[PDB]
């Protein structure tokens, strides 16, 4: 019935695809978690579904509708189920609409970076979701293998901002309150939906030219920031050109960041990462922006390959080293020489305690310097090209990495990527062969 996540086993709906959410939000009080909502799904199917069972954690929905009729509907424990008046089948779309209202409850879970979902603390509220918070603020199939494009109308009082994932199109204003409309025209995971209501101020960059590609350039500013938060000139645009030129085009139509006066880890929001100050450093930067490619673009089919999103992420921070003149082989061996002290594991996660362990930031990264070092930097160029086209609308396995490995490399370069990827102990440092 659920996506059968190996780690969240509840999750999501088998055969579900969200095709796009259509969010209203309200925020009567930034900084307090209560809200209203009012979403309408574009769902299709890839299996018949007698029923949509979307994930929701906290508020209570009031009213439910499917194709503008009455329908019937239950809320039970996690979940919302919504019996359709007939199945929906592979091909057809549907229009499911939820009223709702309430406190979104964070499924804070001890081995985890953060407890995910709606943030609020000083006189913000925010989202930072994942793996599996957006339930909490959103009736979502909260799963990183059915992403979705995204239009939100965020609603906060007048002396207050809202900033979401997608480009900021209108604002009105009435009743001491404003609404504003953001677009996310290009498919991302749950969690990666940026959202940011409170004391905050919109500023736009020059555009930046990837060629053909045009990427606008807007970053976030809320209030009360440490002394010296800030993205330095230009490095944004040096960082698109080579992270682009090492995995094919940007993915989105925007990029920038979300600077929170909040002490918390980075997350790669569509378009627009949120990032508290603590954690605001030009190798955290360049990281979210990987991910966009790793993570919001080619996405998890289960959360026990987080390698594929956060070893990628890691190991762009060595390319972007290098392409600044820097030693690529001496952050490798630093990597390893954190790791060698460290217990190991396959890079396939088995416990949620692991997915956001050291193993699946460095000892994916190594994985890649070992293929990297295999087949040369024109045949691994080559083959980030390829993988990120790949795996471009089809969520991503550690399998099926390992058969694009073989299928385009070879089975030498195979063998190289699957040593990394099985066994507990940690292998040798990557080196070059000479
Ligand atoms: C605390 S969850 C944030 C994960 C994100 N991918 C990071 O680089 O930290
Ligand atoms: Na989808
Ligand atoms: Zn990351």
């Amino acid at each position: 019935q659920s996506v059968g996540d190996s780690i969240f086993p509840s999750l999501g709906q088998r055969g579900l695809d969200v095709q796009h959410y259509d969010l209203h939000l309200t925020v009567p009080r930034p900084g307090e978690p209560h809200l209203s909502g009012d979403v309408t799904l574009t769902v299709g199917a890839r299996e018949p579904l007698s029923r949509i069972v979307l994930d929701l954690l906290g508020p209570r929905v009031s009213a439910a509708q499917w194709n503008g009729q009455r329908v019937r509907w239950v809320q039970t424990a996690q979940k919302v189920e919504v019996t359709l008046p007939r199945p929906l089948r592979p091909g057809e779309t549907g229009r499911l609409r939820l009223i709702y209202a309430g406190t979104p409850e964070l499924s804070g879970d001890p081995g985890l970076p953060i407890r995910p979902g709606w943030q609020n603390e000083a006189g913000l509220s925010y989202s930072l979701s994942e793996p599996h918070g957006t339930r909490g603020f959103l009736p979502c199939n909260d799963h990183p293998s059915d992403p979705a494009t995204f239009t939100v109308r965020v609603t906060v009082p007048a002396s207050a901002s809202a900033a979401a994932s997608g480009l900021f199109t209108t604002q009105t204003e009435r009743n001491g309150l404003k609404t504003l409309t953001f677009t996310q025209r290009v498919p991302v995971p749950t969690y990666a939906l940026g959202l940011i209501v409170g004391p905050l101020e919109r500023r736009t960059a020059p555009d930046v030219q990837l060629g053909t590609q045009t990427v606008h350039r807007r970053d976030i500013y809320a209030a009360g920031l440490p002394a010296g938060t800030t993205v330095p000139e230009g490095e944004t645009a040096r960082m698109l050109r080579v992270l682009s030129d090492w995995f094919g085009p940007y993915p989105d139509e925007v990029y920038g960041v979300a600077l929170l006066p909040v002490r918390q880890l980075a997350l790669e929001t569509a378009g627009l990462t949120t990032m508290p100050a603590t954690s605001n450093r030009e190798r955290v930067r360049l990281h979210a922006l990987a991910h966009q490619w790793f993570g919001d673009q080619v996405t998890l089919a289960d959360w026990a390959d987080t390698w594929l999103s956060e070893g990628f992420a890691t190991y762009a921070e060595l390319l972007w080293a290098e392409s600044q003149g820097e030693d690529g082989q001496a952050m490798a061996a630093d990597w390893y020489a954190r790791l060698s002290v460290l217990p190991s594991r396959p890079l396939r996660a088995t416990r949620e305690e692991e997915i956001f362990d050291a193993s699946a930031y460095f000892r994916g990264a190594l994985a890649l310097h070992a293929l990297r070092l295999k087949v040369g930097d024109a045949a691994f160029g080559q083959f980030l090209h390829s993988y990120v086209k790949t795996f471009t609308g089809r969520p991503v396995s550690t399998t099926a990495l390992l058969t694009l490995v073989k299928t385009q490399l070879g089975a030498e370069a195979e063998q190289t990527l699957r040593v990394w990827v099985e066994g507990r102990t940690l292998p040798p440092l990557p080196e070059p062969v000479g």
